[PDB]
């Protein structure tokens, strides 16, 4: 596929219905030799099984909110992939308590810490612990939520981290594009990984359907393969439309 | 390749230089099935060869400034392909004298009208002419410039021009989406089709290099591939994070 | 008040509902001197009985179509105000077919040609016609809409213009900031200058409340006085928050 | 002035220099009452000798890193305005090596956590701790910079930041809005509170001059005004155009 010759590194999945998990799919069927990470114990083998599909045996453990975890998993990926070309950032995270209600009366200085902290700065953790191994014309990308642009109802501090983010891919992609990296990132629209949220977005969207794992996937896989080599520091949105339209 | 079982249609090719030549070499690339036009005849020979080279013999006159044009080429065009999936729109202009020295000496009525007109009314008119023949899942793309959400000097009104095509892009999206039809467009980075400009963007640029008509044809073909399903009344910036940087 | 000294030209009253209007009556509030333009014969009494309760007496015939009528009220004007401080260009227009159902059908080459012509190319227009005649120091307002970023239903065509004119706003300031003058835009909620449209809107709004011509009015004063000279190429949003706000 | 009836409170003074300065100037002179706090022992006798020269005598201890300072100090503030219409928040920190050189090399998981921390969470904390002391018609205003939405060099983590702060004010006018209170901010180009930035920006700047503590102040005392009141999550550019304009 677009993707053979790419040695690609996927956070986040947890299950079949995952982001991460589409993406995965879809870098595979292009031909990307990946690699996978997992939270913790409690998801390991379920996600070495994943990764068998996917032609990969490379299954490390990873908790972006610490450091040493991060240096600890590249070391072992190190072990059989000492350079490879990006990886797929999609972790996102904020205590329960802080989505829901009034914003100003849920968010908590904990709250927005800890919904930065895992939600923005692990992404810029993560590049800056594996930046000596990228190989020239890697790609780093994330994901992000309109949340970010506007104030959405519940989504509460989780938009802040976003738009946090967003301007992290600007300053990441600022720094490493001379050194061949770029980095991006897809505000996906609402996808089940709300049952009215789904209903809403799929009548008024100009596409008439919420996107899907699939169509995320496929904008992913593009945008870590050398066909988007023309784009970093963007914030594609792969929603369907959605944000661009009003009253419909 | 992703675009196997397309039909595409292609306006703008003038030269090797192009965009619009440097997105055909890319579709053709990825197995679409080519159409071609061109304004006048002083180009169609010319543009008869480029056809050939793409697997296509079928090149259409059309002058945008012209309803009866638009609609006698789709005429001809519907005798080989009574149905097809999108068209790009490689198409832009402006008379000389407003494209130079200060903004608001050079502009005039006319200028202000023939420039709205065939770089941004013309998407539109084309999309108007062929809908009816348009599959669904078909994918319209136009391409414009950072000049239309910032003020360039000497880039004048082509700038309004531009962000009332970017605007086409979301209205047009946003009403042809509903019939399975998605719209976007790609703002490209500058691209010798000066030599200062040139210079200073590709020192300024995240990826240190100006983009080019390939790595523009990548990011077209995929967003007139069901690749980018998910996306529509999107503008993406293929220009190596040139605007979202500052004071580098 | 904020404005006294200042010599302002108001176009577009045409009701005491008009925007333009409630811009008057604030400007007039903070002192400003005022002339004003009504497009016909139909239009001039209304113009004259307002111009006197807001005590001015300078009442000049203008249609933005025609760059002749433009020249002719500006010498008219330098009679009595060889330099004035800006002026509000509040007009705007699209043939009547253009604004209700889908919008490639209902767009049409001509409905464009209009739309842009009176609502986007007659601000820089005046700003042609004048140029000479500003004080260094002056402003000059435009007013947009929201249906220039996103794809509004039915405001269809003049969506595209709205964006033309915004980036027109941006290209008249970068221009005309190095002889003093600077160029701003109020993007104006709605207002019934639809009755579900303003119900949606008040709902869903950050302030709980459509906007008021006062609330636009006392904007475009600010816009308009020396207390905004930190401003220019500026599209304010006066909405209330409706425009930052989503899924509400 | 417009302002009058208007008790403020004001955050940040430090200096004449300091823009909280020109914006409690600005806000006395068109009327208001203030408040002033200080970050610690330091700063005290400089903010109390302004607070006296500005008719005040309300200066009031507050580190926001510290709920309980926020509290305690409101607690205080309470005894003499009950009730009060809103504050500025002109408060910003990065540890000392988090903005020179690279991004990624310089950023660390606790200059990521502190800088977001004092420059965003601190604006709705406040929020939260006053929230029932507004009374309707109350606006609150921070500042933010460009940082904010381009990549801008040496400015780093600082740009995460003020993106997160962005977005806060979005989230707070939408939560807020409902009960009478407008958040905004405003973007201000760079000022001398870096001699070559300013010298970049003077010439490419479209009011072609920096901006001012005064330009800054006129516009933070109109967006704490009634003239404001349909204003709200805007995040309003007072640098003289320099923003929308490119390649100059
Ligand atoms: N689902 C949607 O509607 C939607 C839409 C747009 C964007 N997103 C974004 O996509 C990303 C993935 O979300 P998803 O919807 O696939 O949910 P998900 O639960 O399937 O995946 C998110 C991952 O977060 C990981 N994670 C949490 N804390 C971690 C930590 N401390 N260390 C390492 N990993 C950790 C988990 O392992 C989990 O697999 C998120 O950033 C989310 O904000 C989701
Ligand atoms: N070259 C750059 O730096 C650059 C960068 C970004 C975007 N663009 C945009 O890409 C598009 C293509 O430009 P290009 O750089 O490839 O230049 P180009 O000259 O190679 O192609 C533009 C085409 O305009 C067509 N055209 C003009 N009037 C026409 C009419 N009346 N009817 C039908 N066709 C007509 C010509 O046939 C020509 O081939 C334009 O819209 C341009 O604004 C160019
Ligand atoms: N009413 C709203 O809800 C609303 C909302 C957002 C933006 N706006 C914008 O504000 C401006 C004013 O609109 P309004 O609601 O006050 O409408 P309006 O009908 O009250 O006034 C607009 C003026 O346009 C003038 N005009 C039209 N063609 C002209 C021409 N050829 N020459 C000279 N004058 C001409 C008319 O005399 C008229 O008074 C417009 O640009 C509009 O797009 C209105
Ligand atoms: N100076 C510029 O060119 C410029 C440009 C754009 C935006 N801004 C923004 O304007 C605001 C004011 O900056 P400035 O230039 O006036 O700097 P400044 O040093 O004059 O004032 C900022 C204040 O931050 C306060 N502060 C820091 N930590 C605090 C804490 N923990 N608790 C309570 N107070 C604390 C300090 O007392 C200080 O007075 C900032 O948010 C800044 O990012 C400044």
């Amino acid at each position: 596929g677009f993707l053979s010759g790419k040695r690609i590194l996927v956070t986040g999945v947890a299950s079949k219905l995952s982001i991460a998990y589409g993406i995965a799919q879809a870098m595979h069927r292009e031909g990307a030799e990946l690699a996978f990470t997992y939270q913790n114990d409690k998801l390991k083998g379920r996600v070495e099984e994943f990764a068998a599909q996917l032609g990969s045996d490379i299954v490390l453990q990873c908790d972006v909110a610490e450091d040493a975890s991060i240096d600890t998993m590249f070391a072992e990926l190190g072990k059989v992939w000492p350079k490879f070309d990006g990886f797929v950032h999609s972790i996102g995270f904020a205590p329960g308590d802080q989505l829901d209600g009034d914003y100003v009366n849920a968010v908590t200085r904990e709250g927005f810490k800890i919904a930065h902290d895992i939600s923005s700065y692990s992404f810029v953790a993560m590049a800056k612990a594996c930046r000596s191994m990228l190989n020239p014309g890697s790609a780093l990308l994330t994901l992000s939520y309109l949340g970010a642009e506007r104030a959405i109802p519940n989504y509460n501090v989780m938009g802040l981290a976003k738009a946090s983010l967003e301007a992290n891919v600007r300053y990441m992609a600022n720094a490493m594009g001379p050194e061949g990296v770029r980095v991006n990132a897809i505000s996906a629209g609402p996808i089940r990984t709300f049952r009215k949220m789904l209903a809403h977005c799929e009548a008024v969207t100009p596409i008439r359907r919420t996107v899907t794992i699939e169509d995320v996937g496929n904008s992913a896989a593009f945008l870590c393969s050398d066909l988007s080599a023309g784009i970093s520091g963007e914030v594609v949105h792969v929603d369907g439309g959605f944000s661009i339209a009003a009253m419909n």
